[PDB]
C-alpha cells in the first residue's frame, strides 16, 4: 500500500513514533525482540514497565500497553502480549488478533502517526510463521482501512524468507 509497508532488518533502528514489543505478561524483558528492544531502549524502559507492572499487574494475553522508549529513536513502545501456540485449537487466532489490534487502538488514543511491528508470537511462542504473517496482515489492513490513525504501518521482518512472505501476502489484497 502507501500506508503498510514491509522492512527487513532490525525493528530497534526504525525511527517511527512507536515500536511494537512481542512481550510475556510480566512485561520484564527477555530474548527474542523484547530483548533487542530493551538493551536498545537502555535502563529506563525497564523501570516503565516496572510502574506499569506495578499499577496494572501482569499483562493478559492479547493485550497491550505503552510506555517511553528511552535511547530508542521511537517516541514510545508498545508492549503487547501475544499467545502461546498450542495447536490452534486453544483460541490463539483470535488472540493474536486481538493483540495486533490492542496495540493498533493503543498507538491511535495516543495520537500516534507512524508504528512498527514484529512477528509476534512467531518466535518462541512458537506461532506457525504463515499462518500469523496472513493474520498479522489481514488484521492491520483491515483496521486502518477503517482508521486515519495509524496512518503509517511498518511490518518489520528480522530475514528475508518472512519479508517476502508478509510482501506477497499484501498483494493478495
Ligand atoms: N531485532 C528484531 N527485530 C525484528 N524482529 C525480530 C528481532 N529479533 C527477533 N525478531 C523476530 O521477532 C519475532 C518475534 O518472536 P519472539 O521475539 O520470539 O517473541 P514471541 O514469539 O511473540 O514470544 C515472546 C517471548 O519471547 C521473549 O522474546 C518474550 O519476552 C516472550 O517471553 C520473530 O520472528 C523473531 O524472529
Amino acid at each position: 500500500k502507501t500506508r503498510i509497508h514491509v522492512v527487513q532488518g532490525d525493528i530497534t533502528k526504525l525511527a517511527v513514533d512507536v515500536i511494537v514489543n512481542a512481550a510475556a505478561p510480566s512485561l520484564m524483558g527477555g530474548g527474542g525482540v523484547a530483548g533487542a528492544i530493551h538493551r536498545a531502549a537502555g535502563p529506563a524502559l525497564l523501570d516503565a514497565c516496572l510502574k506499569v507492572r506495578q499499577q496494572q499487574g501482569d499483562c493478559p494475553t492479547g493485550h497491550a500497553v505503552i510506555t517511553l522508549a528511552g535511547d530508542l529513536p521511537a517516541k514510545a513502545v508498545v508492549h503487547t502480549v501475544g499467545p502461546v501456540w498450542r495447536g490452534g485449537e486453544q483460541n490463539e487466532d483470535q488472540l493474536l488478533q486481538d493483540a495486533y489490534l490492542n496495540s493498533l487502538r493503543l498507538v491511535a488514543a495516543n495520537s500516534y502517526t507512524s508504528v512498527a511491528f514484529p512477528a509476534i508470537s512467531t518466535g518462541v511462542y512458537g506461532y506457525p510463521r504463515a499462518a500469523a504473517a496472513e493474520i498479522a496482515v489481514k488484521t492491520v489492513s483491515e483496521f486502518i482501512t477503517r482508521h486515519a490513525l495509524p496512518e503509517q504501518v511498518y511490518f518489520v521482518c528480522y530475514d528475508e524468507e518472512n519479508a517476502h512472505l508478509y510482501e506477497r501476502l499484501l498483494t493478495q489484497q
